[PDB]
């Protein structure tokens, strides 16, 4: 009854949630998917009740009749008087992401270079890129504008799969979950890092987390800012200290998404789980902490200061906003008024 359901997307996902699911006394429980997508089918049928969710899959779920429950909220330096908890939300950059070295690559230059995005249908890794370059193009086939990418999600036998690696053993090669090894925010930013792709579509927040000794993990321990470059609209390159005058779209937070005749109860349960798991949690650093995972982004993002409160009850229309709305919409008549499952 007050005990919620988390869906958690694919094997790592899961064990963190089983983690939680024992540290809570079995308040939160967990089912699994491999894919979003299945997690959101698992939420419509009253298996699961509640995930976190990027704001193209927000899209997804909404025109479904899921709605916005409460959002990841970071540190801001405005607003700073109010608690997180009921601080507005500010959103995020979604940035393009290249290396220095690679002289001469601008955002007028990237047809046929090779990219590394966070998954299809997700915010700054495809919705608002591919958005620009169908626009831009004139032309629906965005399949064909880059040479080879890793776009976890779409088709591993086509170029869009052809820089994804899968797992340690190969296996799952592009599946939208992090058993892909350059799936989500730090998986593009690792495939541009490592030179796979020449590109990412990222966040802001993702270039900085990973560089300047803040990651540790072997493939990002020497990674120095100034060694990477973002690509504007203007075609001018710009250091990542300029992501605000240099961005492709500000992008609305992840968001915690349920049922409508859920919503209620999903929205108690998570309020009192982050007072005693969330940043100043009576037992986060002892006992569990719901926002930390090494860097992973494991069910909520790693800088999620606390979950917040929506206010103006927004639908998800509202809470995407209407710029970003017609934005996707635009996109997926290249890919009618329904769920898609
Ligand atoms: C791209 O992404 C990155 C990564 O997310 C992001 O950089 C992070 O931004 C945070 C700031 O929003 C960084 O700050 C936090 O971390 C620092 C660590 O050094 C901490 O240190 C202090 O924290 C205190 C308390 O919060 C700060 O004091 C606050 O109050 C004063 C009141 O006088 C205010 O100061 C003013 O600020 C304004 C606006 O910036 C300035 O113009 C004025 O001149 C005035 O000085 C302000 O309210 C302060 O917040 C204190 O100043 C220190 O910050 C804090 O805990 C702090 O929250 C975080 O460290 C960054 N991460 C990393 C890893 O680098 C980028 O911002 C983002 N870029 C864009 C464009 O979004
Ligand atoms: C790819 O290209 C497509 C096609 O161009 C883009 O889609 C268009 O996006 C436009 C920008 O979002 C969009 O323009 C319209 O803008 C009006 C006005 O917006 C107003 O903002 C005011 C703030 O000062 C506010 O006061 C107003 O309330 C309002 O929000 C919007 O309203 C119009 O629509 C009404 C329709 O009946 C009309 O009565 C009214 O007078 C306005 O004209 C409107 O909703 C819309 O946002 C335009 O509609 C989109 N075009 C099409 C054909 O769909 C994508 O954005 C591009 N993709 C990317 C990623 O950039
Ligand atoms: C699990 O959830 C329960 C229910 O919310 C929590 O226990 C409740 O504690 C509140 C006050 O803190 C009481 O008002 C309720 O009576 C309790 N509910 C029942 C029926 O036990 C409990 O704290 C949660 N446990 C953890 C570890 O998260
Ligand atoms: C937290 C929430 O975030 C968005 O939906 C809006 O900016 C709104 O004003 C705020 O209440
Ligand atoms: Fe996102
Ligand atoms: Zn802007
Ligand atoms: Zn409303």
């Amino acid at each position: 009854y007050t005990r919620v359901v988390w869906c958690a997307v694919g094997p790592e996902e899961q064990k963190k949630c089983q983690q939680w699911s024992q540290q809570s006394g079995q308040n939160v429980t967990c089912a699994t998917a491999s894919t979003t997508d299945d997690c959101i089918v698992l939420v419509l049928k009253g298996e699961a009740d509640a995930l976190n969710l990027d704001g193209g899959y927000i899209y997804t779920a909404g025109k479904c009749g899921l709605v916005p429950v409460l959002a990841e909220n970071r540190k801001s330096s405005k607003h700073s008087s109010l608690d997180c908890v009921l601080r507005p939300t500010e959103g995020y950059l979604a940035v393009a992401v290249v290396k220095k070295a690679n002289e001469g690559l601008t955002w007028n230059s990237l047809k046929d270079k090779k990219s590394c995005h966070t998954a299809v249908d997700r915010t700054a890794g495809w919705n608002i890129p591919m958005g620009l370059i169908v626009n831009q193009t004139g032309s629906c086939a965005f399949d064909e504008f880059f040479s080879q990418s890793c776009a976890p999600g779409a088709d591993p036998k086509s170029r869009l799969c052809a820089l994804c690696a899968g797992d340690d053993q190969g296996l799952d090669k592009c599946v939208p979950n992090s058993k892909e090894k350059y799936y989500g925010y730090t998986g593009a930013f690792r495939c541009l890092a490592e030179d796979v792709g020449d590109v990412a579509f990222v966040k802001n927040d993702t270039v900085w987390e990973n560089t300047n000794g803040e990651s540790t993990a072997d493939w990002a321990k020497n990674l120095k800012r100034e060694d990477f470059r973002l690509l504007c609209l203007d075609g001018t390159r710009k250091p990542v200290t300029e992501a605000q005058s240099c961005h492709l779209a500000v992008a609305p937070n992840h968001a915690v998404v349920s049922r409508s005749d859920r919503a209620a109860h999903v929205e108690q349960v998570l309020l009192h789980q982050q007072a005693l798991f969330g940043k100043n949690g009576k037992n986060c650093p002892d006992k569990f902490c719901l926002f930390k995972s090494e860097t992973k982004n494991l069910l909520f993002n790693d800088n999620t200061e606390c979950l917040a409160k929506l206010g103006g009850r927004p639908t998800y229309e509202e809470y995407l906003g209407t710029e970003y709305v017609t934005a996707i919409a635009n996109l997926k008549k290249c890919s009618l008024e329904a769920c898609a499952f």
